[PDB]
């Protein structure tokens, strides 16, 4: 049913170019994967400073070309399977235009996956916005953001 | 406080390219603008059949410039008044994005523009999936559709 996203990128007013994403399913299962095909060069400070070198070593196999995302996700989002597919994030307009461009236009998403992102900081305003714990420490590291959105769903539908 | 908006775009797997922005306030006031700067030779058979021929004619003053779209915005949003301003869209990814891409990169939105947009469907079903009104039959109109997702917002929320 529910999976919680979180997405890095090199984003310049035109494009969105994926980095990285996590991606945590309410079942305990979870994805990460840094795309080999951004370019490092066209970051800008902010992102060389807070993205990059959080990244995992070039050797790691978490290493993936978009191509092998796009797949590692059908099976992880298990798009042929029985349950209903749910995506949440938080402030995630960019986040949900940067996983379906790992289809293409909106037109290629999978017929089961949704056409809009769930929005956490929505649900959590409409709740009262209750205490959630502190930003982990590793920050914009996109499975670290992911698993803290999880977190976060839990405590405010506690 | 609160505005509703929807977009019409030409959208590719790599760009948003702006066609048009419908914006209502919760006051009453209304923007519509129709992007100068798109190609239609672009589009698909979907834009095609139902967005370009609902366009304004060419001479219509709705048609500008991005730039005169983004100046336009700063002043109708009260961008630098007291309200805080509360963006929401029916299925608003995208919308968000070529909404906040009239200013550039996310650096460049202004402080007081809010990050995100509300996502009335999902509103909608918190709220137990109320019948709604039927869509309007000039949908794909930007400023028919924003007025609809103000509409079904007030039905929506009228004993929250
Ligand atoms: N303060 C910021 N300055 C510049 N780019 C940012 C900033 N916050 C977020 N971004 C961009 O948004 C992406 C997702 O942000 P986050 O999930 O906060 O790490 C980042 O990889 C950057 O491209
Ligand atoms: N059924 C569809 N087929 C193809 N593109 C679509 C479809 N529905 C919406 N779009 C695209 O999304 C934009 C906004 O949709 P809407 O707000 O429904 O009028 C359009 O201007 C098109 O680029
Ligand atoms: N200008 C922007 N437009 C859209 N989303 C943004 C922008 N700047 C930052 N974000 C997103 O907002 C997320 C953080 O939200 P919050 O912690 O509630 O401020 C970041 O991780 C980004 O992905
Ligand atoms: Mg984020
Ligand atoms: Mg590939
Ligand atoms: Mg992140
Ligand atoms: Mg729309």
């Amino acid at each position: 049913v529910r999976y919680f996203y979180d997405t890095e990128f090199i984003e310049d007013g035109h494009t969105i170019e994926l980095i990285s994403i996590g991606v945590v399913a309410e079942d305990g299962r979870e994805y990460y994967a840094v795309s080999t095909e951004f370019d490092p060069e066209r970051a800008g400070s902010w992102v060389r400073t807070h993205v990059l070198p959080k990244l995992p070593p070039p050797a790691s196999q978490l290493w993936r070309s978009r191509q092998q995302i796009r797949l590692d996700l059908e099976e992880f989002l298990r798009i042929d399977g029985t349950d209903s597919i749910e995506l949440w994030a938080w402030v995630g307009a960019y986040d949900h235009v940067a996983l379906c461009q790992l289809w293409g236009p909106m037109t290629a998403l999978p017929p089961t996956v949704p056409r809009f992102t769930r929005e956490l900081r929505q649900l959590w305003e409409d709740r009262g916005c209750p205490r959630m714990p502190p930003r982990p420490r590793d920050v914009h590291d996109a499975l670290v953001d992911a698993r803290d959105q999880l977190r976060r769903f839990r405590l405010i539908t506690s």
